[PDB]
């Protein structure tokens, strides 16, 4: 307890001893309270909204721009059989993930390059992050903390809740130095992990699900856990910590301290309107950096789903206790079929798709519920609803269509309801956006639509309009998946590289010569997925699109523009 968190608590108190009140009205039940002390809406993208006028009267789009009691829950201890299944499975999984990879420290050099390239390091004397890393003063702060971690102690690694937990850059760097290798060296790639998809773009994911569908077995299951991060047990944190068993020297001690001090024993500051800063502490739940959180969520989800598969296949009879011969059976299953079973899955952090050996999986719920990974929007003991067609499975907020080109070649394309796509592109995060920076964010969305959602009539038209309205040489940006659309290269050349040249599922490498060779969904399928084709509002928009393009060009001013509309049949004279 305070033997590990006390110093951080003392430092904060001393910096506010002029306001330190132990409020007895404090709401926290499951978070430990220590004391208090005296102490960001969405903006509309005008370039995208002016070029999507028909959506101005669709509430599912317009209401997206307008505007915890789950974290203060507790997770019961799993049973002895459950804790044994998890320990055996976790030990085996870190060894498999580590067969072709070497754990290693990430460096000041690597960390500084990431900060000077703008990435959500989730950080809070110095203005921007770029100021700290260019100041030898900061690194002495990092050194002090670092030598403290080697000492087995922590002073400044404190979470700030807003459910994203920001930390100071120094604490982030240290986290990155010890555990960044998981992401930087692609431990959760489909190559290294078999069930992972780390570094797979949206253009990959449908082909991966179609490959899982080719396996013999039951339905495809895609059960979402309710508030996954709140359901991470101290047992899960212990099993994740076993990656340090694969490390040596300094690195091992440094990683052991991140897990011990900042993951298994957290200090958090939360804003309460009642304005008193509450310094609360808890040992369980996930609160790490987003990138580390993604890799460890993928790890613990892969472990949980292999255990659900073992339950369905009858590898163990009861979670209450594993017999000695059940342990050797579990071990032997992993060694014998573990890799083949990992391949029957697609796992992206807390999101999974599983094609088990058969449908006994649907009612194999005792380990899943006892690990605390309770399914969303279904009764605790009701059997899972499976999907019979890989094209109807949800994954990473998408579904996937099989689309046949006029020349016979097969595209597997990502898709989601079109209101969600338009509504997101109409939103910008942050202050001080110039008109040029707003235009370049609109161009980023347009180019993403050309590459990923070209098969949606409305998005190919709106993408071409936005690209026509923004000066041709202005570079797409985003302050906030492999992002092939972030480029000033011709989008037809990028489309060819992504969908033909580099696509391992396309045997014929004949390049496409024009956008007219690139197909759409069926007209009726496009409407099912939210297209406005067939409405009067949409027909007037499409017919008059040059007038909308010219409105935005007039606002931006005398610049160099390209007309992309004649790349579409209906504007080709
Ligand atoms: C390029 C292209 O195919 N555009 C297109 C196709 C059909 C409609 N209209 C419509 C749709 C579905 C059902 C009844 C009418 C409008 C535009
Ligand atoms: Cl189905
Ligand atoms: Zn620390
Ligand atoms: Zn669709």
């Amino acid at each position: 307890n305070l033997d590990i968190i006390g110093k951080r608590i003392e430092k904060i108190k001393q910096e506010h001893e002029t306001s330190w009140h132990y409020d007895q009205d404090h709401p926290y039940k499951t978070w430990a309270y220590h004391g208090s002390y005296e102490t960001a809406s969405s903006m509309v993208n005008g370039v995208v909204r002016l070029l999507t006028k028909p959506w101005d009267i669709i509430p599912m789009v317009t209401q997206m721009a307008m505007t915890k009691e789950k974290v203060d829950t507790r997770t019961q201890e799993p049973k002895e059989g459950t804790k044994k299944l998890m320990k055996i499975t976790a030990e085996w999984l870190w060894k498999e993930l580590g067969k072709k990879k070497t754990p290693r420290m990430c460096t000041r050099e690597e960390f500084t390059r990431k900060v000077r390239s703008n990435a959500a390091l989730g950080a809070i004397k110095w203005k921007s992050a770029r100021e700290a890393v260019e100041d030898s003063g900061f690194w002495e702060l990092v050194d002090k903390e670092r030598n403290l971690h080697l000492e087995g102690k922590c002073e400044t690694c404190v979470y700030n809740m807003m459910a994203i937990w920001y930390m100071w850059l120094g604490a982030r760097f240290l986290e990155f130095e010890a555990l960044g290798f998981l992401n930087e060296d692609h431990w959760f790639s489909r190559e290294n992990s078999l069930s992972g998809v780390e570094g797979e773009g949206l253009h990959k994911l449908g082909y991966i699900l179609r490959d899982v569908s080719k396996k013999e077995g039951g339905a495809m299951y895609a059960d979402d856990t309710a508030g996954w991060d709140t359901r991470i047990t101290l047992e899960d944190l212990k099993n994740e910590e076993m990656v340090t068993n694969h490390m040596e020297g300094e690195h091992k001690k440094l990683a052991e301290a991140i897990f011990k001090l900042t993951y298994q024993n957290k200090v958090v500051r939360v804003q309460r309107p009642t304005t008193v800063m509450d310094i609360i502490s808890r040992r369980d739940q996930r609160g790490s950096g987003q990138v580390v959180t993604y890799g460890l969520n993928t790890f613990t989800n892969m472990e949980a789903q292999l255990i659900r598969q073992m339950e369905g296949e009858g590898v163990f009879k009861s979670i209450q206790h594993l017999t000695v011969t059940e342990e050797i059976a579990v071990k032997n299953w992993l060694v014998r079929v573990g890799r083949e079973r990992l391949s029957r899955m697609a796992i992206s952090g807390d999101d999974c798709v599983v094609k088990p050996l058969d449908d006994r999986f649907a009612s194999a719920l005792t380990a899943l519920n006892d690990m605390g990974k309770v399914r969303k929007d279904i009764q605790q003991w009701e059997p899972s609803r499976g999907w019979n067609d890989w094209t109807q499975v949800p994954f990473c907020s998408h579904h996937f269509h099989e689309l046949i080109m006029k020349d016979g070649r097969v595209l597997v394309v990502p898709c989601r309801n079109q209101d969600e796509l338009i509504g997101r592109a109409r939103i910008s995060q942050g202050a001080g956006w110039s008109l040029r920076e707003t235009a370049c964010l609109g161009k980023s969305y347009a180019q993403m639509w050309s590459l990923m959602y070209f098969h949606r009539r409305d998005l190919r038209l709106a993408a071409n309009a936005i690209c026509s309205a923004v000066p041709s040489h202005w570079v797409p940006t985003s302050r906030t998946a492999t992002h092939e659309w972030m480029t000033t290269e011709d989008m037809l050349t990028v489309w060819n590289r992504v969908w033909i040249q580099e696509n391992p599922w396309m045997e014929d490498k004949t390049p496409v010569e024009s956008w007219e060779e690139i197909p759409y969904l069926g007209k009726r399928e496009d409407q099912w997925c939210g297209s406005l084709i067939g409405l009067t509002s949409r027909a007037t928009w499409a017919k008059n699109i040059q007038t909308a393009i010219n409105q935005v060009r007039s606002l931006i001013g005398n610049e160099e523009y390209t007309d992309y509309m004649p790349s579409m049949k209906r504007f080709r004279r």
